[PDB]
């Protein structure tokens, strides 16, 4: 509360570390469904169903331009990618399995880096 604060965590490396995690996810061989925005004109159903589209290149652009106020807002966009994937894709599909794999890959990096 006013004039009463927990000891100050060093956050000066967060921007660089999030960038490294995102790089490692961009180069995973199961990244291909997530590299670019889903084409809303070519994929029937997607625009109406998926209210907040998100993908790795959009995340990279936001990160590089100071549009994430902190650690948590970055992780929320990453999770949003895989939440969208689950909504639109059957678990038993190549893209469905790619989503599950990438989420697991992300959460491990996240834990080891910050938690
Ligand atoms: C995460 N990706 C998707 O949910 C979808 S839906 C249709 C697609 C695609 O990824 C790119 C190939 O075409």
């Amino acid at each position: 509360s006013m004039s009463v604060k927990k000891p100050k965590r060093d956050d000066s490396k967060d921007l660089a570390l999030c960038s490294m995690i995102l790089t490692e996810m961009e180069t995973h061989e199961d990244a291909w469904p997530f590299l670019l925005p889903v084409n809303l004109k070519l994929v029937p159903g997607y625009k109406k169903v998926i209210k907040k589209p998100m993908d790795f290149s959009t995340i990279r652009e936001k990160l590089s331009s100071g549009q994430y106020p902190n650690l948590e807002t970055f992780a929320l966009d990453v999770r949003l990618v895989f939440d969208n994937c689950e909504t639109f894709n059957e678990d038993d599909s190549d893209i469905g399995r790619a989503g599950h794999n990438m989420r697991k890959y992300f959460e491990k990096k996240w834990t080891d880096t910050f938690k």
